[PDB]
């Protein structure tokens, strides 16, 4: 059940190199990352799943330095997914995305896609010139999918750790993501841990619903 | 089958009024909300649930002008959750959660507590001092909230919407959340789809992996 992995699920600090994810493993984590809802479906991503030893040791450049500590989890770990997000929301996306729903059969009639492109285009405008904050709002579906992905790969099984601690301005250049319109936010590292996860066996801990929730 | 659950979920744009989530469902989504991951565990956020006429109703208030396509489905769900971040990060909350982690016991000493509240107040400060994004940084976590969420619920049998689509000025104004410390987000209704609900059928669609992945 759903309730059980959510409570025993955890953030892994430490990786069994050894152990690596299934073919199977690997083609579903990549499904679990793609079919992530998001905003008017705008999907304002790209994923980088590192793999091979080189790669996984060219997300790790991004936490050399201050974030040193967090390189182990990114080498040891099965699989590591970079999340970016677009730096931009152009309109050639919003008709690319406007386009594949219309493969997919979505749209009965013309004037239903035609409503679909007007409506996600209204938003997008929104927050591009009235919000003033677009980049924000792109990076926020990026998160909704970086939860759906924590919980899912928990789901299947599989240890993992979301990481903020790293030097995304590294990471961007590691990969020429600025050029290619798009920022890294957060690094995920997927595998099975190891003995030297001192958080596998420490008690979960979260605020009290007394202070975080209201019933009405 | 946690793939099969991504696969099949959807957002419902219309929702059957007297289909209500049992007593253990409405438990269970309150614990989703509260165990969800969040940066330093600093679980920015606040719930709001409403399950009464009268409460759906003052959160409907919110889908008002372009939004009143989205009134039926806040009016119809069984449950409908505001997510909800704060607007400034303090150190009240900063002793709140690290004191909460301690009488949960994830602490052997007093310098290991000592230890994780200047970590915690490290990555604070330099959202809320230094790059002055702690507004953003908060709603993020928020957001992979909602994320966690979407997929738990569809994991439990239950249909759902993630709306962005709402007046949240009206919102925070009807719940008093600005003097509370919160700002509201992202409504999501929970509940059972009615066979109007023309989104339940149509295929799912999303980009395809060779523009949005990048295997390493
Ligand atoms: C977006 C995000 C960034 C985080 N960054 C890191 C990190 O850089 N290093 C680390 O060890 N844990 C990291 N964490 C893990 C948290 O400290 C954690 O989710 C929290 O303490 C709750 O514990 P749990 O995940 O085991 O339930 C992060 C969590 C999230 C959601
Ligand atoms: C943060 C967020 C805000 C959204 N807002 C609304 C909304 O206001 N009204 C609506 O009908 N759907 C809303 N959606 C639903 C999307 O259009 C949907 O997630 C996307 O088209 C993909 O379809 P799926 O959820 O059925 O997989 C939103 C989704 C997210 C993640
Ligand atoms: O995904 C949608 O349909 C949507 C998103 C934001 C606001 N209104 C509609
Ligand atoms: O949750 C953590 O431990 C964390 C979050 C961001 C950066 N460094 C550490």
């Amino acid at each position: 059940d759903i309730i059980s992995v959510a409570l025993k699920r955890h953030s892994t600090k430490a990786f069994d190199a050894s152990k690596k994810l299934t073919p199977e493993q690997a083609e579903q984590i990549k499904t679990l990352l793609q079919y992530s809802p998001s905003s008017t479906n705008s999907q304002p991503w790209h994923f980088i799943v590192a793999s091979t030893e080189e790669g996984k040791a060219r997300v790790a450049k991004s936490a050399a330095g201050n974030y040193v500590f967090n390189e182990r989890k990114m080498l040891d770990a099965s699989h590591v997914v970079v999340f970016c997000a677009k730096t931009a929301m152009d309109d050639v996306w919003l008709k690319l995305v406007v386009d594949q729903e219309d493969a997919d059969g979505r749209f009965a009639t013309p004037e239903a896609k035609a409503a679909n492109d007007k409506g996600r285009k209204f938003f997008a405008d929104m927050h591009r010139k009235d919000l003033h904050d677009d980049a924000e709002w792109m990076a926020k579906q990026v998160y909704l999918n970086v939860g759906n992905f924590l919980l899912g790969v928990a789901a299947l099984g599989l240890d993992a750790v979301p990481i903020e601690g790293f030097d995304a301005a590294i990471l961007d250049a590691e990969f020429g993501l600025k050029e290619k319109g798009y920022t890294s936010l957060v690094v995920v590292p997927v595998g099975h841990h190891s003995v030297e996860d001192f958080n596998a066996t420490l008690p979960k801990s979260r605020l009290p619903q007394n202070i975080t929730l209201t019933e009405v």
